[PDB]
C-alpha cells in the first residue's frame, strides 16, 4: 500500500478537483503524460446527494447515496474510458473513498441524487446500496447528540456521525465487504489507488478488514501482485489522542503539518524565516518520510486561512516549488476552480461554491492559446513554474538533499545530488551571490521564468562554472523570487 504504482520516472500526483472524467481523459493524452505526472486523484465516483441548497455545493460528494459511478463528473462508460485512456499513457487515477458514511442524516428523502436513485436518510435506507438501519452507528455512538462532539474522546470521533453525516458500521462484515466490492470494482476499471477520505472516523481496524478484501491491481497495466497506493486523509497537528502514525499499518497519511508550517514560514509569520527549513522534513516533527504525502493546500482547507493557494499566487509558487524541489514525502499537486469568493467578518461565505456551471452542469476545461485553463478553471498544474518543477522532481529523483546554503534570514539554496539546483530571495532586498550547485558545468535554463526549447532558454539563463559554482541574482520586486535548474534543463 506505501507504493504510488507510478510509472518509474514520475513522482507527483495532481488533484483534478471538480473536473469532468472527459476532461481528465484528454488531459491525459495532451499534457499530464508529456509532462511527466504521475497520476491524477479525482473527486469521488460514487453517486452522491444533489444539494440545492445552497446550489450544488463542491461538498455535496462527500455525501453518498450509493457506489454507481454516476456524478457530475459524469458516468460508468465515462470514468471507464479515463482510467483507460490514462493508464494506456502511463497516468495513474487514484480515487477519492468516501467511505465513513452515507449522506447527512437531516437530508429529504426522495430521488435527489446524481442517479436518480432513492435514498431515505430519516429511516436510514439506502436501497441501492442497499444499507439498512443495520448497517449505520447509531446504537453504538454515546454521544447525546448523536454526532462528534468532543474531538479528545478518541471513541466518539469513530463511532458518532460527522458533522451528522450518517456513520456506517465498519465493524460489520457486510459493510465492509460492499466498501470492498465498490472499491474493486474501481481497482478492476483500472485504478492505481485511493485517497481514503475522513480516514480519522475510522478505526485502523476496520480500515485493514476492508483492505484485505481488495484485489490486486489490474494486471494488463501493473505488475502481478500490486497493491493498490493507500493515503488515509487524517488531520494531525497534534493535541488529539489520534495520531498519523495510527493509520500507518494500511498505507500512506496526509501530513498537514505539512503545508501548514511551510505558509507560516513563507508568510514570514510567527517570527519563522527560511533559514529553517534547512532541517526540513523529520527534524520538522513531521511523520516518516515514507509514510508522507505532502501538498501545500488540499481542496478544504485552500478555502480558510493561513494556509497558501492560488489565490497568494506569488507565495504560493514558491511555497509548491520548494515542495517539489525537497525529497521529503509523496507530492501532491493542487488543481482548482475560481469561485465569487465574498467575505463578511473575515469569512467566505461562497467557501461553498461548487465548479463553474451553468445551470448545475459542470463546465467543461477549456485550454487557452496561451496552454492556460479558461472557464474559471485554475490549473495550477499548467502554471509553468509549478510544471516545470513537476518535472524538476521527476530529474532528480533519488538524489541526495544536498550543498544547503542560507544568509540567516530568508535567502536560502540547496540542491539534489548533481541533478539540481534551487535558490530562493524571500528578504526585502536583493539575492546577488556565487553558489556551489553540484552541477556539471553549462549553460542552463531557469525553469521557473522559462523553457528550454531546442538548443535555447526562454527566461533566465544561469551559468555552471567548471568548479560547480554559478551567480544567481533575484530581485526582492522579482514577480517569481526563486530560479531552479536541472540536468535536463541544461543546453
Ligand atoms: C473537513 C474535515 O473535517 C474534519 O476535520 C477536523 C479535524 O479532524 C480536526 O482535527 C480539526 O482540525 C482543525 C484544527 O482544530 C485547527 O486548530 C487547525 O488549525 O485546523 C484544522 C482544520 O484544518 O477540525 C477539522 C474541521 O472540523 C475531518 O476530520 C476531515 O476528515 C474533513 N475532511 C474531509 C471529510 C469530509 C466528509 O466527507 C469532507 O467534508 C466536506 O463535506 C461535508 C459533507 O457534505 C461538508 O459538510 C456539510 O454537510 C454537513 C451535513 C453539514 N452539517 C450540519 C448539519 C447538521 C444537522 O444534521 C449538524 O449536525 C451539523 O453540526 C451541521 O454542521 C455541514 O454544515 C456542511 O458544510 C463539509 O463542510 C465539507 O468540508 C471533506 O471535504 C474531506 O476532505
Ligand atoms: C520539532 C519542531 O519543529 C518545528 O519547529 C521549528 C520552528 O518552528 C522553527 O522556528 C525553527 O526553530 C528554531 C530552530 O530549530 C533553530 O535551529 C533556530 O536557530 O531557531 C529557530 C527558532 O527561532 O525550526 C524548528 C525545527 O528545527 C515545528 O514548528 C515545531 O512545532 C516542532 N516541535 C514539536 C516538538 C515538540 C517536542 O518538544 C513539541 O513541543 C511539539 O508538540 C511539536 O510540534
Ligand atoms: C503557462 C503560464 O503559467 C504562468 O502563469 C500563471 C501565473 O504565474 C500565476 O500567477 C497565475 O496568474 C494569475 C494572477 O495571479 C492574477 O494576477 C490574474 O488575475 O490571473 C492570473 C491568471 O490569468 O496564473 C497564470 C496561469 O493562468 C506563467 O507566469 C506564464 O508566463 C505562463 N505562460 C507562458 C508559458 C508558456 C509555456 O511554458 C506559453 O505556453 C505561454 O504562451 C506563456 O505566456
Ligand atoms: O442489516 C444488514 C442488511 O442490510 C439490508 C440488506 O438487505 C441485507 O443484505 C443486509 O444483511
Ligand atoms: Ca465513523
Ligand atoms: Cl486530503
Amino acid at each position: 500500500q506505501y507504493s504510488s504504482n507510478t510509472q518509474q520516472g514520475r513522482t507527483s500526483i495532481v488533484h483534478l478537483f471538480e473536473w469532468r472524467w472527459v476532461d481528465i481523459a484528454l488531459e491525459c493524452e495532451r499534457y499530464l503524460a508529456p509532462k511527466g505526472f504521475g497520476g491524477v486523484q479525482v473527486s469521488p465516483p460514487n453517486e452522491n446527494v444533489a444539494i440545492h441548497n445552497p446550489f450544488r455545493p463542491w461538498w455535496e460528494r462527500y455525501q453518498p447515496v450509493s457506489y454507481k459511478l454516476c456524478t457530475r463528473s459524469g458516468n460508468e462508460d465515462e470514468f471507464r474510458n479515463m482510467v483507460t485512456r490514462c493508464n494506456n499513457v502511463g497516468v495513474r487515477i487514484y480515487v477519492d473513498a468516501v467511505i465513513n458514511h452515507m449522506c447527512g442524516n437531516a437530508v429529504s428523502a426522495g430521488t435527489s441524487s446524481t442517479c436518480g436513485s432513492y435514498f431515505n436518510p430519516g429511516s436510514r435506507d439506502f436501497p441501492a446500496v442497499p444499507y439498512s438501519g443495520w448497517d449505520f452507528n447509531d446504537g453504538k455512538c454515546k454521544t447525546g447528540s448523536g454526532d462528534i462532539e468532543n474531538y479528545n474522546d478518541a471513541t466518539q470521533v469513530r463511532d458518532c456521525r460527522l458533522s451528522g453525516l450518517l456513520d456506517l458500521a465498519l465493524g460489520k462484515d457486510y459493510v465492509r465487504s460492499k466498501i470492498a466490492e465498490y472499491m474493486n470494482h474501481l481497482i478492476d476499471i483500472g485504478v492505481a489507488g485511493f485517497r481514503i477520505d475522513a480516514s480519522k472516523h475510522m478505526w485502523p481496524g476496520d480500515i485493514k478488514a476492508i483492505l484485505d478484501k481488495l484485489h490486486n491491481l489490474n494486471s494488463n497495466w501493473f505488475p502481478e501482485g500490486s497493491k493498490p497506493f493507500i493515503y488515509q486523509e487524517v488531520i494531525d497537528l497534534g493535541g488529539e489522542p489520534i495520531k498519523s502514525s495510527d493509520y500507518f499499518g494500511n498505507g500512506r497519511v496526509t501530513e498537514f503539518k505539512y503545508g501548514a508550517k511551510l505558509g507560516t514560514v513563507i508568510r514570514k509569520w510567527n517570527g519563522e524565516k527560511m533559514s529553517y527549513l534547512k532541517n526540513w522534513g523529520e527534524g520538522w516533527g513531521f511523520m516518516p518520510s515514507d509514510r508522507a504525502l505532502v501538498f501545500v493546500d488540499n481542496h478544504d482547507n485552500q478555502r480558510g486561512h493561513s494556509i497558501l493557494t492560488f489565490w497568494d499566487a506569488r507565495l504560493y509558487k514558491m511555497a509548491v516549488g520548494f515542495m517539489l524541489a525537497h525529497p521529503y514525502g509523496f507530492t501532491r499537486v493542487m488543481s482548482s476552480y475560481r469561485w465569487p469568493r465574498y467575505f463578511e467578518n473575515g469569512k467566505d461565505v461562497n467557501d461553498w461554491v461548487g465548479p463553474p456551471n451553468d445551470n448545475g452542469v459542470t463546465k467543461e476545461v477549456t485550454i487557452n492559446p496561451d496552454t492556460t485553463c479558461g472557464n474559471d478553471w485554475v490549473c495550477e498544474h499548467r502554471w509553468r513554474q509549478i510544471r516545470n518543477m513537476v518535472n524538476f522532481r521527476n530529474v532528480v529523483d533519488g538524489q541526495p538533499f544536498t550543498n544547503w546554503y542560507d544568509n540567516g534570514s530568508n535567502q536560502v539554496a540547496f540542491g539534489r545530488g548533481n541533478r539540481g539546483f534551487i535558490v530562493f530571495n524571500n528578504d526585502d532586498w536583493t539575492f546577488s551571490l556565487t553558489l556551489q550547485t553540484g552541477l556539471p558545468a553549462g549553460t542552463y535554463c531557469d525553469v521557473i521564468s522559462g523553457d528550454k526549447i531546442n538548443g535555447n532558454c526562454t527566461g533566465i539563463k544561469i551559468y555552471v562554472s567548471d568548479d560547480g559554482k554559478a551567480h544567481f541574482s533575484i530581485s526582492n520586486s522579482a514577480e517569481d523570487p526563486f530560479i531552479a535548474i536541472h540536468a535536463e534543463s541544461k543546453l
